[PDB]
């Protein structure tokens, strides 16, 4: 497909940029940096970088402009999964058949590596060589990532989740959890790409935000559906869940009304998800 | 010396600014925000904020200019302590007699509250209302904090410590300079940036200052514990002498600074005069 090729391009590109970030500045830090590299360079699909690049293109920006954005959102993502894997959280020994970072190294080193990955996400955005936007735009990219990654966004979502165990969530509560835990960062990926284009305007930003809201949820619905083929199918029944995923794809496509052909990657992604 | 009063003024001010950051934006996030507040609003002495304010004043800036800097360095510091307390690290039930965050709440919540505190540190610096410097200066503050807080600074120092075992003075100093020095130095740097009057020579001198006091503090601390350390490496009396040498280097780095740098001078003396 066109989307398969777009994904593969985004993945090669961001991977090359990320791989360069993990050189220990001195010998004593080698194992720390190897854990950082292990936590990031793990064959992930890089959906968040794809979204940054595609949002950048949708507004007419050359995609290399979003390199730093793409790296930052992937760094946030990766750190979040390392902390999530720990015994006090999800306690996961394996991710796609490979040991998780605390299992491959040790729990302290995993905690620290991921802590350093979060810092690096911000470092890369603030670095006007790696992220060479107008300074006001660099700051807005930082602001948006920090809000989305923190306790009002992704980390907050993780807290809502742990605070809902043993409660039977209704759909509205489930969606509140998803919008925080995964939606904030998806939205920030699109927002930061769009900002990197050097052509953002408030109307186009608001429309891309509607797009992102839609596809973020659509990812979760469809994930639950593929698991079958407190979940969307369990709440709704399998068939109504499938209908809901199509509704989300339609909201996503509608948000892109008026965009030029250079938004086709975002349209194609919305279809691919469902 | 008025250093105690300077410290108390810096503490009240930064505490007021920090306390305002822990309002949950909706109900479902209340307990997370409470754990964040619990992890920061613990009566700490706020040395890093003190440094940001004093560096700002040392360069003729009004101190409220450094409010965001002060908050950001304290947030990084507070998150680092919460993760350090965790069972996989130092495994402490107590911090100054009070239950650690993982005990008062739970381990996941401690991990997450601290993760959120790190994001907030960057949020506060990038927020041009809370940190109303020129844009280029906001970015340099962000750059410096990020580098100091991450795997090449504070987190790296934590890894070096974890990774160490049979260690010589140079290697001990490498560990300290990362684990504690980087953030101490960034506190001074950010405050100086916030003055609006930074320049390379002054920045460099303040960096020498920060290097010196960060180390002096660790030397004096080992000396007081008596009661792989500075006294064991050097002998108790040469360690005491080395603490004075570090204070002197700190004070020499501030040669030529005006009287408004007096808080930094008094702080350097205080570090080696305690007990
Ligand atoms: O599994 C693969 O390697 C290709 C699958 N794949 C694709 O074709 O487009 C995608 C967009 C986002 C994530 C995965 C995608
Ligand atoms: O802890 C007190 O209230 C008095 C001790 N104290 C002081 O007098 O100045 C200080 C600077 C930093 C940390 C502690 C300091
Ligand atoms: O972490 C703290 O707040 C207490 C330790 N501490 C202090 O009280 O004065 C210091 C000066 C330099 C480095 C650490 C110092
Ligand atoms: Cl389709």
């Amino acid at each position: 497909s066109m989307i398969a090729a777009y994904q593969a391009r985004c993945q090669a590109r961001v991977d090359a940029a990320l791989d360069a970030l993990f050189v220990a500045p001195r010998e004593e830090l080698q194992r720390l940096y190897e854990a950082m590299r292990y936590s990031v360079m793990n064959g992930g699909k890089r959906v968040r970088p794809l979204l940054a690049y595609a949002a950048c293109e949708a507004l007419g920006g050359a995609p290399q402009r979003a390199d730093a954005a793409a790296c930052a959102v992937e760094l946030i993502h990766a750190y979040s999964l390392v902390h999530d894997d720990l015994p006090a959280m999800d306690d996961d020994d394996l991710r796609r058949g490979q040991p998780t970072t605390h299992r491959a190294f040790d729990e302290a080193t995993a905690i620290l590596a991921a802590d350093g990955l979060q810092a690096l996400a911000f470092e890369v955005l603030a670095d006007t060589r790696r992220n060479p936007q107008e300074h006001a735009v660099c700051l807005e990219m930082l602001t948006r990532l920090a809000r989305a990654a923190g306790s009002a966004g992704m980390v907050g979502g993780q807290a809502i989740d742990l605070g809902s165990v043993g409660v039977a969530l209704d759909q509205a509560a489930l969606e509140v959890m998803h919008r925080h835990k995964t939606g904030a960062l998806i939205e920030a990926s699109v927002r930061l790409g769009a900002l990197a284009s050097g052509r953002a305007e408030p109307a186009s930003l608001a429309a891309l935000e509607r797009y992102a809201e839609a596809i973020g949820l659509a990812f979760q619905v469809q994930d639950d559906i593929l698991d079958v083929e407190p979940t969307y199918p369990a709440l709704l029944g399998l068939e109504a869940a499938k209908g809901y995923a199509l509704e989300l794809r339609d909201l996503a496509l509608a948000a892109l009304d008026g965009f030029p052909p250079s938004a086709d990657p975002l349209r194609q992604l919305a279809r691919y998800i469902v």
